[PDB]
DNA sequence: GTGTAATTTAATTTC
DNA sequence: CGGAAATTAAATTACA
């Protein structure tokens, strides 16, 4: 059960509001970027998308 | 879509006699359990998919 | 008590 | 076409 940090999740979600599936290449990038775990990055899109099936 | 334990238990059986269908086995599941031959395809494919992760 | 990470299961796209 | 590998969506389960 892990928890995101403030600046990883800035960056998540601006990653996200341009475009909202990411791109592999573009994924590891950021993976290796915030410090984390290339899985935790699509669990928390899927988890995000979530909330665009809410409108 | 949500399975029923009964149509979880026949795909189970099923399974772990042969892990690969033929299709009168899909025809037939399919017209037992009332889904589509597509629906079994893809419940052999997830199955093998969970046998191959452990 | 909400909020969200992690887990299943059914369905998809691509090689 | 059927199958393998990698993702996605949908619904639920446990930590937060």
């Amino acid at each position: 059960r892990t928890a995101f940090s403030e600046e990883q999740k800035k960056a998540l979600d601006l990653a996200f509001y341009f475009d909202r599936y990411l791109t592999p290449e573009w994924r590891r990038y950021l993976s290796q970027r915030l410090g984390l775990n290339e899985a935790q990055i699509k669990i928390w899109f899927q988890n995000k998308r979530a909330k665009i099936k809410k409108s």
